[PDB]
């Protein structure tokens, strides 16, 4: 079973894990209008899918140029790690579903508004998650139980989800991007800390793991505002999440490649979810 290590390094997937699974989650194609139209996503459901029960939900988003069907493309495959990891017992299994910030007025800035009024209830009134309800109250409530994160300009995305939605979100897993507000790390830093201080959050509430390539240019300006990040009681830096909070895995020599980076998923899913989790597990 699963166990936290406080200091987690980067390991691909085996190959093996990058071909069809048996025991396939089912991918559902489903179109929704919100606030910048008429759009799509997928959603990832685990092998066995019961409604009856409750599953945690993870949103992913894609990088620039990028749309909602790539994740689950033969560019990235990553349908087939999340088969394996959960068959093996490496990752509980969940719903994973991947929007796109593409369409009417919608940017990877943005995104979150759209999010936050149509994306989540939508999804979560048909698919069963903590959600008892998807009005704010239900979605507020089941805050431990949700997860954000994304490449490159989904990165980007994932940052301004964090600040404007910590009320909704607990889990957050940015991957080679860094939050474009501010003129300095220091601005950026703050900015986040300012949002955890208006949610009136406590440390153990919200967790961010954070990863990247060494040869990845979003390392750059991502190290920079880590550091920055770091230097704030707000968070606790460890990859120990029963613990603190907070974790930035760079894998040697990788580039910006989803070829990469959907290792770094497959290596920071299994640490979400697990605290406060309805479960009686030992991590």
């Amino acid at each position: 079973s699963f166990k936290y290590e406080s200091a987690v390094q980067y390991r691909p997937a085996p190959d093996s894990y990058l071909n069809p699974c048996p025991q396939a989650g089912r991918i559902v194609k489903e179109t929704y209008t919100g606030i910048n139209g008429t759009k799509s996503l997928n959603v990832y459901l685990p092998y066995g899918y019961d409604p009856n029960k409750k599953y945690n939900i993870f949103y992913l988003m894609h990088g620039g140029g990028e749309n909602e069907n790539t994740i689950f493309s033969n560019d990235v495959k990553l349908q087939n790690i999340l088969d394996h990891a959960i068959m093996n017992g490496e990752l509980e299994p969940l719903i994973v579903v991947t929007p796109t910030f593409n369409g009417g007025n919608c940017t990877a800035q943005n995104f979150y508004q759209e999010f936050r009024q149509n994306v989540i209830p939508f999804v979560e009134s048909k698919y069963s998650t903590y959600a008892e309800s998807t009005t704010p109250q239900g979605i507020a409530a089941s805050r431990m139980h949700r997860g954000f994160g994304g490449f490159s300009m989904g990165g980007l995305t994932t940052w301004y989800v964090m600040v404007n939605c910590l009320d909704y979100v607990a889990y957050f897993m940015p991957l080679s991007g860094d939050y474009w507000y501010g003129n300095s790390p220091q601005d950026k830093a703050n900015s986040i800390a300012e949002a955890i201080n208006r949610s009136g959050l406590s440390k153990r509430e919200y967790f961010v793991f954070a990863a990247t390539g060494s040869e990845d240019i979003a390392y750059a300006n991502m190290n920079p505002q880590i550091e920055a990040m770091k230097a704030l009681p707000h968070f606790d830096y460890t990859s120990d999440f029963s613990k603190g909070n907070f974790y930035f895995l760079v894998a040697p020599g990788a580039t910006h490649w989803w070829g990469y980076v959907r290792h770094y998923i497959y290596d920071a899913l299994p640490y979400f979810f697990h605290e406060l989790e309805h479960h009686h597990h030992h991590h």
